[PDB]
């Protein structure tokens, strides 16, 4: 039956939806946090995505988007703020999609500055994968530890956080 | 012809099957190896996957699964065991699937412990991609070198090994 | 309508085309550049790919391939050549495909030598994502900074550069 084959394809195509979301972030010196700016964009794979600071779970659901991302300053990562070695990028996301979504990876890339330089010290990130069911809000704990203190000088605290999102699931 | 278009879609959907398999591992202090625990799970993309320690190639094929993963302690990586800086995660896999599969990437992520901390020293992994034909067994040599000695203290030897698996192929 | 559903599937399957291109490279000591060798290969996802050194944009378009990759020695990355700590792998690509393509990631993997060893010092890469429209030529600036000087000894300057290519797009 072509009808059931097409239905199968629909499901398989959905399971094949992959995406490395790029979120520009700022390691705010003395805060232990990676800050992200409110933005709205469209992904050919994930649809409408909106980053919204300071939203409670309920407020997130009022947003018109497929996915809403809200950073959380809950200190899910232990850090000595004054050292400026480890920064937390933890955020929660509301899955306003018809299928369970999975956040399973993160990489912190130093931004190349106008002088064509970038912070090249050791860069080691960690995170806790999370699967979020339809309409639910889940938290993706993540962060990065650098081999040398982060400073705002020469755009040294600017990064692009890439988060791997997938509808596959295990 | 719709018939041939559907056949084309079937092939293309198959080629688009991507997956980052998460395998929890323990860097066993003084062994130079990342140890994995026998487990059985289902991937929306790859199907039934089973990790089975101590299996010979023949034994792997007796397992009821789409893919069988078996770690190999063959010292495919040169290491001075007492230093606890480099650990090998080499494993072989039986492809019980209808298409050549490719293992082309690996990343070792430090596990965040209950105290909300994680090993943040330099973390550099290496591996040798391998393509495995239908019913064949192939070995994926891989390992990681850390900037500081690994210790079991505070869950410092616990990691999540992510292996990139794809049906694309080059 | 099955006709329009199939058309939708065609578009979605296309958007799901993902690929981690493996390009063997040599960090040429004293040059500040990752060198790649002319090669021609086929990707189940991306099609015919050809790496061609020294080609001008016009010359790239004369090549018979879906994608043409040409390294660019334009010092898009600031480096002190004699230190051998930072190497640039910047390259441009001609998109001879029917859809806008995106180059959004890069990882530099140390090659395991015959003696079963690999350079395990800190390894931190950076890059600037680029989207390339049909028939256009775009440049993907990228590079890596190592924790210790790179040397050709024991194949210590050999790597496999993995570049993430996707038709998704944001």
């Amino acid at each position: 039956t072509v009808t059931k084959t097409i239905e199968t394809h629909t499901d398989n195509i959905e399971t094949n939806m992959d995406e490395n979301l790029r979120i520009p972030v700022t390691a705010e010196v003395g805060s232990g946090y990676f800050k992200m700016t409110d933005v709205s964009f469209d992904s050919d794979t994930l649809g409408k995505i909106k980053i919204r600071n300071g939203k409670s779970d309920a407020q997130m659901k009022e947003e018109d988007a497929d996915l809403v991302i809200t950073p959380v300053e809950g200190r899910a990562l232990e850090v000595t703020v004054g050292q400026n070695l480890t920064f937390e990028g933890t955020f929660k996301v509301w899955n306003n999609t018809s299928r369970k979504i999975n956040i399973t990876g993160m990489q912190m890339v130093p931004k190349i500055n106008p002088s064509k330089a970038f912070v090249g010290s050791s860069n080691t990130s960690s995170f806790t994968p999370v699967s979020i069911d339809e309409d639910e809000v889940g938290t993706f704990v993540c962060g990065t530890t650098f081999g040398a203190p982060i400073a705002a000088t020469a755009g040294g605290n600017l990064f692009d956080m890439y988060v791997h999102v997938t509808y596959s699931g295990t």
